[PDB]
RNA sequence: AUGGGCCC
RNA sequence: UGGGCCC
């Protein structure tokens, strides 16, 4: 997005420069090329000469304007994605309940009870407890009146910027390239919820390459799905964005909300609108008011549902941009906002998509870093998904997520104090597809010191989650 | 110390 | 409730 205008202001916002996530005895072991992301201003790791504030903010480089017609191309991409998407979901996409949206529905969870509440309600110093009846679903406004202002259409807020606390590459670390969370006011997130809860829920559990998301998969049970519908093409490529969610250009972004959450596909008219607030934003980061035009926040309640919404269209888009004749089932993908795997027996030419990507305001290259750019002949044994590679399991003849030992080492190196335990047996469940000298390698340096679940229980726990008829077959 | 998968 | 992973 672009930034218009900064500003300081009086009133400073609290921002936590204290990272939680303390080593393991694996880290001694492990020695992994990864560690906390930076916090402070002045930690002793960053290359010098620092500016943390200057390193976050980087990632907007501008908001692409289209012309006429790429607009208008973008919009019959859109407009035809939307069709397939309304088609399989179908239209019932009333407004959900006040009720529903805190309590969620089917394939939609509840909304979390004590994260942020956003802004204004920091300043406060106040919880989302005080404001919002988790249990009960109702209650405590406040809320009510900023409902009205929505239902209104004249509710304004701003985003309030923290530090994402988390683990990343040491290079990243010391370059100062810190993630950013963009909270938004609880408030917004139950409209945004109630606005196009129904959909989100519908589309999480219809999810796949038909719609093009894998949101609301399970990598354990669906790798077999997926992977299977992927070995058929002849040709099937990893694509990687730069700043994806940054860089949705305010044409595209306003488009797709206009073509994807029509009234005459069962939406109020305020879905739209609700979500073209996203646009244009207000972010408080400490003494600093920013304003953005273009590019998604990531505290939106549909944030990842909207990332992918975009990236099946912008695939359409580019396509359709460089080709003739090109329709949806002239190629196959799934994304998870960002995260994509495209395929297709015709031979395309991602190389020369490139522009056209640009031409939005993506940036695309390929996962394989190889000097070389785009090639064809690639297959799902190649390519990465949600961190996870396609292998094959030898004794079940099932697709399982593999995700590569460095990333588990990473993982295992580092905790929140007193996790330790619970994370290791959630990440066992991760590890166990690595296959058993690579299990117990990974885990040998917790042996005395913690339970670790057997490697034989976890491969017998997953055959049944996959297959449960293979599962009763060996028996 | 966001949102939303999924898992415990 | 409270953890972990992915995006
Ligand atoms: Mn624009």
């Amino acid at each position: 997005g672009l930034i218009v205008d900064t500003r300081d202001v009086e009133e400073r916002v609290h921002v936590m420069r204290e990272t939680k996530l303390a080593p393991t005895v694996a880290h001694g072991v492990f020695n992994p090329e990864f560690g906390p992301a930076a916090l402070s201003n002045k930690d002793p790791r960053l290359n010098e000469g620092v500016v943390l504030d200057e390193v976050i903010f980087s990632k907007h480089k501008g908001d692409t304007k289209m012309s006429a017609e790429d607009k208008a191309l973008f919009r019959r991409c859109a407009a035809d994605y939307a069709s397939r998407l309304h088609s399989v979901l179908g239209t019932a996409n009333a407004p959900l309940s006040i009720y529903e949206a805190i309590k969620g529905v089917d394939g939609l969870d509840a909304m979390e009870p004590d994260t942020a509440p956003g802004l204004p309600w920091a300043l406060q110093g106040k919880r989302r407890g005080a404001l919002i009846d988790f249990e009960n679903g109702t209650v405590g406004p406040e809320v009510e009146a900023a409902l009205k202002l929505m239902e209104k259409r004249e509710y304004k807020f701003a985003c309030q910027t923290f530090l994402k606390d988390e683990i990343r590459p040491m290079e990243k670390v010391r370059a100062g390239k810190t993630r950013i969370v963009d909270v938004l006011p609880v408030e917004h997130i139950l409209y945004t919820r109630m606005m196009i809860g129904r959909f989100c829920a519908q589309m999480h559990s219809n999810n796949g390459p038909q719609i093009g998301s894998a949101v609301g998969c399970n990598p354990d049970v669906d790798w077999q799905r997926f992977g299977t519908h992927f070995a058929q093409y002849r040709n099937v490529w990893d694509v990687d964005y730069s700043a994806f969610d940054a860089n949705h250009c305010s044409d595209a972004m306003n488009i797709m909300f206009e073509e994807v959450f029509r009234t005459e596909f069962g939406f109020h008219p305020n879905a739209e609108w609700i979500l073209k607030t996203l646009v244009n934003t207000e972010h408080a980061y400490e003494n600093k008011r920013i304003t953005v035009e273009g590019g998604m926040p990531s505290g939106c309640s549909a944030t990842s549902i909207i990332n992918t919404i975009l990236n099946n269209i912008y695939v359409l888009y580019a396509l359709r941009r460089h080709y003739e004749g090109v329709e949806l089932d002239t190629y196959t993908m799934i994304s998870y906002g960002d995260d994509i795997v495209v395929a297709s027996d015709y031979d395309l030419d991602f190389e020369a998509l490139k522009p056209h990507f640009k031409s939005l305001g993506q940036t695309i290259t390929p996962a394989d870093k190889s000097d070389k750019g785009f090639v064809l002949g690639h297959s799902i044994t190649d390519v990465t998904f949600l961190k996870r590679h396609f292998h094959m399991d030898y004794g079940t003849g099932f697709y399982k997520p593999v995700m590569a030992s460095k990333t588990l080492e990473a993982i295992l190196s580092f905790a929140r104090r007193g996790t330790i335990q619970e994370k290791l047996i959630s990440v066992a469940g991760l590890a166990v597809h690595s296959g058993p000298d690579e299990y117990r390698r990974l885990f040998e340096p917790f042996q005395g010191l913690f339970e670790i679940p057997s490697y034989r229980s976890l491969y017998l726990r997953w055959v049944n989650a996959v297959c449960g008829d293979a599962a009763a077959a060996l028996e």
